[PDB]
DNA sequence: GGGACACATGTTACAG
DNA sequence: TGTAACATGTGTCCCC
């Protein structure tokens, strides 16, 4: 019974060597986010990259109940923000048409993976045809508007978003907690212009 | 020899078993900071302790520059609302605009038990409400105090005595011999933003 | 020469 | 069973 040992003892070897080069490569990537908070005096081991991670975590979970009162409170200057701007009459009507609003209809609603967050969906101008990504996956499904048409914002520059390319961006009037669309009232021809001027 | 080599070996033993007993027992502590892992069913196991704090840390790495954003853009909200009521601009002023001297109205005072020179106050200022202590109840009586509008440093840091939260605290004026609070000459709304009368 | 490391085996749990 | 996850002890390397 040699041959079964020579193989049974191989089989073993690299299953710890993908167990430490695992955990020891992980090591490696704490020691990339702490800080160095020193100069060039202390070496880099695990005992102390760990031992820093540990420090590091329990600082961040101190100013934990700072930010939870900050998120409180511009829950509140955004309600006076957006009482405030209320009587600020003074958009030039030229400096609105720098704004291209248009309907599109929306064809596709390709939900993105790992991502409770974002939506990725092929809108339709008419001739023209883009794709958008919209922050609205934990409120609209997305078998939802495949079909029925929406108000995006037209003129922008393609920007790659969680490795997406979204040329273009939806409209959303929200209340926290829920969240719409903008959608016209009656149909109509998709790609349509929207103008604030009356005719 | 076998002696010392033995020694120079129950020696070496010993200092990696040091080692390892630190870097086993941070991923221990490393553990305890890590949350729950939305299965009350799982195996935690120091590949994914690692794994799982590494994730924790980017996230709350996120998480804390986003509050470091908001608090520079409300510091900014502050700095124009208070450049803006304080239109004839003076340089000696400053250092007192910081401070926002305000005018409340006494809805009702009560003693604090276990305090003997300690009154408990519910400021109105109009749009809200206020608890806040002042240390007068020696002095004033909480019957006069009913009604009374008094001028409070409404912006101090909320301070916490006897387990009630003062949002702010009072101003008064002591001679020694006698002590009196501050409150305006002719009747003004409650919540009046006091200011320096200069022209 | 002492501290940190990676590597090859002995032990336990009880997977899949 | 035979992995998968934790354990110990020994040899190479480092410092400059």
């Amino acid at each position: 019974s040699l041959a079964k040992e020579r193989q049974k003892k191989d089989n073993h070897n690299l299953i710890e060597r993908r167990r430490r080069f695992n955990i020891n490569d992980r090591i490696k990537e704490l020691g990339t986010l702490i800080p160095k908070s020193n100069d060039p005096d202390m070496r880099w081991n695990k005992g102390t990259i760990l031992k820093a991670s540990v420090d590091y975590i329990r600082k961040l979970q101190r100013e934990q109940q700072r930010a939870k009162e900050l998120e409180n409170r511009q829950k509140k200057l955004e309600h006076a923000c957006r009482h405030l701007l209320l009587r600020i009459q003074e958009l030039g009507i030229e400096d609105f048409l720098k704004v291209d609003l248009r309907v599109a209809k929306v064809l596709s609603a390709e939900r993105v993976e790992g991502s409770e967050k974002l939506l990725k969906l092929t809108l339709s101008l008419g001739d023209e045809e883009r794709t958008v990504v919209a922050g609205i996956a934990k409120y609209y499904t997305p078998e939802e508007l495949v079909g029925k048409k929406i108000v995006i914002v037209a003129n922008l520059k393609p920007r790659k978003i969680f490795g997406i390319e979204s040329q273009g961006m939806i409209l959303a009037a929200s209340d926290g907690e829920n969240l719409s669309v903008i959608v016209p009232d009656r149909d109509v021809k998709e790609g349509a212009k929207l103008s604030a001027a009356l005719e």
